[PDB]
């Protein structure tokens, strides 16, 4: 399956991870094409879908059911052959809330090295709204053999300890809403404020309000204070905003060693005498 | 200003850190004596408190306002000042809900050593519940000069990296309720993964006391917590280090063992941790 060549998207720097929704509605039901579903609501996909698409859980699916952690190779091996997707198949996935939680599947994805993974443009958002067909029968569609592969966590993931080295030597970007950031606002912490020396890039400013990612000169000038040499860490709450500027900074900006600092706030704002900055001001390294 | 002499008392391992209600009744108002209401419900005091008594906010006057941490020492001893307390004088403590709050306070001020701190047994329930006066009117007093000193956190504090190397050789005490022990249950207190710490046994800290407010006997005591040997060093934890304060009191005071920790971090801190050792369900489980 070739890369989608519509022109609007050769203005990135990595066009082939994306494709538009013209060119899915004439590849729907193709063979070595699998369609994956993954929002923040786990009751949206029972209510309507795209013809063909399966759904994936972030919560129940992708997570560890006792440690704070992703699952492991063997056990994504085992995910991967009941929702019918083999180690050769191109994966288009897409969401709602402007494919946050599809960015976070594809993030996941990449851990176990899946040759070829897409975003679908616009996500179910402009799906939807643009009155495009939709089902509610479920595929039933079943595969075997998908292979055990060690969980690669080093090149795309950041731990607490490797925050605290780089205070100061590196870009540290915070992309929660300006309210989280000064500190003046299940989830919930013991602490307000950011990670000293963060700066304040909300999620948002890359995307339209129809949920298309905006063009690459609107990119350019908000992340342009990112040097070529720099080796850049993104955090939220949990990881899923994060993940979106992730996907950004990697694939359309042409940024390489992004790392997204999982644990986030909700780690962070939590444990006992670690340095914090409140206010809108960024402050200084410990 | 002696030890209370009530005949009540002698049960316990150090009875010189609990007073009785008649004992604090015959002593309202004395020279070198400063009586301290904290409770988690900020406003309860301005509802009406004991006869002289001035209030401790645990929120605005025990913790750092950007880490998570306590205050330091020059600000301990501003704190002393504004509230007319000096170094000499005998402080009572006393609070709602069988004293739950007012044992944290107690272990906020030993990081300081401030040499004669007790509670009142009963706590702010027994003294209502039994008809004895209460006021609206708040004391002016203020002093000057308590001194700065260093706090001291390794004897009677536990830290996260503590807790992890003593897995399977020292007792671990969970003092939540059974089902947030378990996982069953997970609001600015919530955590992402539900469960103990590995090797923890389950006591709730109320099990400590009576429907009345005041600690239980000796012998009950001995019943609940016979477990911990005369040569171990137990750690107890909670939500928050605030609500397993209580349980370090009783370990330490009435029943006479040394060597102590709280782990302040607590459920809030572990629960919210990357990668880190949880056992789920009913049963303690091994150390990894």
């Amino acid at each position: 399956l070739p890369a989608d060549p519509s022109p609007e998207l050769k203005q990135y720097a990595h066009p082939e991870r994306l494709v538009t929704a013209d060119w899915l509605a004439s590849n729907l039901g193709r063979p070595g094409l699998v369609i994956v579903e993954s929002d923040e609501d786990v009751l949206l996909y029972d209510t309507g879908h795209i013809p063909g698409a399966v759904k994936i859980d972030w919560h129940t699916d992708l997570n560890d059911p006792a440690v704070r952690d992703y699952i492991n190779g063997e056990q994504f091996a085992a995910l991967m052959d009941r929702k019918g997707v083999t180690r050769d198949d191109t994966v288009v996935i897409y969401g709602d809330k402007s494919n946050w939680w599809a960015a976070y599947a594809m993030w996941v994805f990449h851990l176990f090295g899946h040759p070829d993974v897409r975003l679908l443009d616009g996500g179910r958002d402009l799906w939807v709204s643009t009155g495009r067909d939709t089902t509610l029968e479920v595929p039933t569609r079943q595969t075997s053999g998908y292979p055990v592969v060690e969980r690669n966590d080093a090149p795309i993931r950041a731990f607490k300890d490797d925050v605290l080295r780089v205070l100061g030597k590196e870009p540290l970007i915070d992309v929660r809403s300006p309210q989280e950031y000064t500190g003046e606002r299940e989830e919930g912490a013991l602490r307000g404020g950011h990670i000293p020396t963060a700066v304040s890039v909300p999620w948002s400013k890359a995307a339209y309000d129809d949920g298309r990612f905006r063009a690459r000169a609107e990119l350019e000038e908000i992340y342009g204070f990112v040097k070529p040499d720099d080796k850049p860490i993104v955090y939220c709450r949990i990881g899923e905003r994060s993940s979106h500027t992730w996907f950004v900074l990697t694939y359309l900006l042409g940024h390489p060693n992004v790392r997204n600092y999982d644990g986030s706030w909700t780690e962070w704002g939590n444990a006992v005498r670690v340095p914090i900055v409140v206010g809108p001001e960024p402050g200084e390294a410990p």
